[PDB]
């Protein structure tokens, strides 16, 4: 038995560094922890939902695994902002494409994000409350790109609760208003940081095209992984 | 690399029993599973989501981890019953109360589950679809806690999107009309179910009284869990 | 000139049992107590709303018309449940189905009902309030139907506010989630149930297929409703 | 057995008159045919919702029962346009009021009639569809009562599904706007109406103030009832 | 630098009279202006939203552009009711029809406005809030007409926020439920009226129809004009 | 009488630049090209909605306003961006700020816009659609700005359809989640621009805070004014 200090977390207090990346799969942050970080020790086990907590080129980051969907990543976010005190997160994933200007592989840079959930409405009485990434995380995300002479496209994500959609007409009109990425976490994570003053971004890869059928294959995802990555980890430097 | 049925279960089609049991909660499904379960094998590791098949008293039974909230819950089901021709899910998890006469440690046997989620209206032009717990196997729950000798409570859920409730009123209204468990699964469950002429249920033990403050220590979690669990399997027996 | 507890009904506090059945049409409500009720007499009258109380095998039972449509069954439900002092209503009534599976002359018994009305959203801060009967109440109703051998179907009502419906779509997403009972009312009814502390359920038997166009006679009604109403009354002795 | 032209009146086609009065409580429609009347004859019979034919000074002229709430009344007045051939319908009623300027005993009659329905959402994509009288109506009535030398109020009702109300807030919006009627059916009726290109009004009579808890005696119900009731057929010989 | 009674408007309070036509166009309230009214002063040139006083055969009336959509109306009439204490606003303007029996320069007076908008739902709880004319207003128009011998059609307008529709069906139910006309402001206008105890109107001419595709020639769109104009002065005498 | 390119815009196609500043007054558009553009011509008056088009240091540009509300700019920027073939629209404009740490006189750059509008609902199937402002329209009013040593808020705004506004904890939800801007039009703007494969972005000056009350003079105003539209010229040179 150890102590908790919140229900979902195992970490102590002052465990993680002021900057954190995300992505769903906890397996995916002990690959980030194990190749990019130095001085890098688990600091979550709980659920299995792994987190570490090291440093990039000498300066504090942590990493952690937030789940599937919004009431999971708010979660991990809420606890993140608010006990751990953590004054940045930028979500790393993976996402689908409508857009057809965009394809496999492609990585996205996400400055806002619309959804098919209630959460945001709930926060500010029923109204549109646009999911928002913060501008210096967005911008330092392109210019580190821009550095590593990687190619991005930014602009709108989408966050679905529903990873098998049956809904006639979606994918249609995300592509007439050219949102670049379909996930399912973005626009839970935006709000929260704003309720605590602190600042968020999401920068995805590019798994499969919706509309064309396209997939990537398990190495071309591991390269579009490797850019994605590095873009975000030079990113924290600046944030 | 090893061929993906889906892509977050690495189980062959057939590696899945017609009957699962599934838990937020990978480690505790890998619990379930050394605990309870013969002939047992993992089958799924994917984004560390554990999931066993093996047998109890004979039968055919597998556990595994559905991760926190409505879009989680969804992606695995959604799976179990389409790709892995599951017949049968009992969700088996810890709940909040409100009502006055629910107390810490008491077993609720769901019925239905209201949410302020938006996926039951999408499924239903807009409109109020009651995510409702199979008869059949409410009952079985019920009768394999009296033949055990277990006292539950028997009625309704709420599954949040929202662990970190901001929201005035809902608790008052929730005791107001009796709702017995706070969750954040099971309304995403039932409908997935209907979808495919499937059956589901839940069980759940009370962890903490959200009004009182009162709150299981872990050893009396540990108990509320045992006897949860055997009446979901001494259920499945019948199921 | 008689002095009136509420505005719709002129009995007397006392003169209802604590178990009611009640039925859209008040003069099925007659026939009901005239040719299954001992010790009867008309305790209502008001807007020609028949109610009556009686015995049924010696056991205290009222009976009494609800009118049609979510409005009129709150009104005499709150009542009931409030002035009168009531602790279970079974509503017994009629019914169309959608459901490919289910039959002209089926007997249904309802464990939660859905509704294109707004009063349960009104009731929970918006959110999805599933409508859901008693589990005592079900049982009741389905172990009844068992020891006379009556066939029965078991699951989810739709109440809706319009009869004469224009509505695209629906038929299709109510057999795609196998609701097997559409109707006006048990969605009303549940909830203020559950606000008083009391239990309610449903049955209906099964007028019309709304897909396939069959369509019970004057003599098949009966029949389904002789045997709907003996499964009631059956329920009443364990509840 | 009688041949049923609709499944809820027994009315033979042609037997209704173009111009009908409908009011909630089908033992007031006999009580207007008994007394004002002639040639007049019983056409419905079915679930107690009385419906009678006759004349008035000449004119053909019908008076039915349409039960309580939206859903009733739209049942019996969709049959009534579409069955029956109806061209105008003028609802007759009481209500509560929370207008300050508005007194128990006071005629009011109905330009337009909000709701907490959701029926004309259903018709309009979901937008504001205004439930509105006829103006030839309205006009009618408004005309008739000064010929008669009978005061009047004349402006909006707020027709709810939910006579035991428990919203807070709702009574001081009614009162700020000067929604002058408190009932529960008109906003059904004149969207339907307009379906069938034909015309609708109401006129009502204040019973009680819900704000200062004033309330009319039988007697006076009698005599706002009688003023009501000889303005509303007086109005029929002019549409 | 002139004082600013509020931020819309420079005239100084008093400087409106009772009575206030209102118009999107200013360029079209100068030239009621300069064509209709005498002792007319310019009372306002804030935002290039003309406004004028003078008189109608004797009587005080302003006239005032009101701009293009619910939220610019709201504006201005909100601050003509409160700050400059007038008592009735009737809009004139210009629209669209779709329906079959309305052709292209016809008058139609609104008796009420459905809309796209959210502003009425938050006046009334989320409910629908028919924004109403006021009875005395559509009788002066209708009356009016009347004596100028200049045919009108009397019924519900559609007030949208968007021009460009883009909405499949919408204009199948406009006509469906025989709205006369399509503008964009006058459901923003009643329910103002409304809350300062207030009268408002709007009397409009068919500019398109929708549907043929009918259009009326600049001529024809003068003497439609002329027509309109004439019956709302003469209105505004008995008002 | 002219030929008509739409019916709100006299300009001929090709009249105006590919790169448009807006403002809601059309006076101050006026200023603008009075005072920063060579090569000026004004290209519209109808409604009094001047435009003009000319250059600013050599490069083409048109100001136009755009009158209050979304509705109104919806007009303005859906025909600017379809039929007069615009690729940038840079809204310049004022506004009011909760943020306790946004101060009268502060230049918000707008990324993105909340709304109590319908109208970003109706384009995404009933879901949340966040109106984003393009990225390299942000960055090159971010860069202009630190060109031009002048500070800038960047983050949210919130576009209201109610100037005068009746609703209660608005404002402390929007100060909670750190919204930098109240307006009234840009939550219209982005999706358009959006739907048309073209750029849009917002800044505006601080007029009012209307927490404290503080409000800017004439004089701060003007000089809050040459700030914001400096920042603006020189962002149009990098678009
Ligand atoms: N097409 C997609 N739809 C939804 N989520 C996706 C998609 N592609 C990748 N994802 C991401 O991966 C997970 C689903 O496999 C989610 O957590 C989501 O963020
Ligand atoms: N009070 C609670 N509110 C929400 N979820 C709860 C609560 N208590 C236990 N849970 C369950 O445990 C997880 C949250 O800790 C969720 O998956 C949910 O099913
Ligand atoms: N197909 C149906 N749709 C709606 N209500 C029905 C239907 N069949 C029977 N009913 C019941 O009978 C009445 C309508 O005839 C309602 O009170 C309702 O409960
Ligand atoms: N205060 C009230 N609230 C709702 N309905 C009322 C009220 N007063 C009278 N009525 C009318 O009478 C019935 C309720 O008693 C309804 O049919 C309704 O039309
Ligand atoms: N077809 C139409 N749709 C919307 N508004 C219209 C239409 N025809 C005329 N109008 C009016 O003119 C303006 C739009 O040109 C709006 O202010 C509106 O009141
Ligand atoms: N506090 C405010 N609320 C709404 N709109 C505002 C505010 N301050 C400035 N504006 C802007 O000025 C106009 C209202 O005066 C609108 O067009 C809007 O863009
Ligand atoms: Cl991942
Ligand atoms: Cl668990
Ligand atoms: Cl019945
Ligand atoms: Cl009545
Ligand atoms: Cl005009
Ligand atoms: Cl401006």
């Amino acid at each position: 038995h150890h102590h908790m200090a919140t229900p979902h977390n195992s970490a102590k207090v002052g465990d993680f560094a002021e900057t954190v990346l995300m992505c769903g799969d906890p397996l995916r942050a002990k690959l980030i922890a194990d190749n990019y970080l130095e001085n890098a020790k688990q600091v979550n086990s709980v659920r299995g939902m792994l987190g570490f907590t090291g440093t990039y080129k000498g300066k504090p980051l942590s990493v952690m695994g937030h789940g599937m969907g919004i009431p999971s990543i708010s979660i991990y976010a809420e606890e993140l902002y608010n006990v751990y005190k953590v004054k940045t997160i930028i979500r790393v994933g993976t996402c689908g494409t409508v857009d057809p200007n965009v394809h496999v592989r492609d990585v996205c840079i996400v400055t806002a994000s619309g959804t098919d959930s209630n959460v945001n409405r709930m926060r500010l009485l029923g109204h549109d409350f646009p999911a928002t990434a913060n501008f210096e995380v967005v911008s330092a995300l392109v210019e580190s790109a821009k550095a590593l002479n990687i190619p991005t496209q930014v602009g709108k994500a989408y966050s679905t609760d529903i990873f098998y959609s049956k809904e006639q007409g979606l994918n249609e009109a995300l592509a007439q208003y050219h949102f670049i990425a379909v996930e399912m976490e973005s626009a839970g994570l935006f709000p929260i940081a704003d309720y605590y003053g602190a600042r968020a971004g999401c920068i995805c890869t590019v798994s499969d095209h919706i509309i064309t059928h396209e997939s990537a294959t398990p190495e071309e995802r591991q390269t579009s992984f490797q850019n994605m990555i590095k873009i975000a980890l030079e990113a924290t430097l600046k944030l």
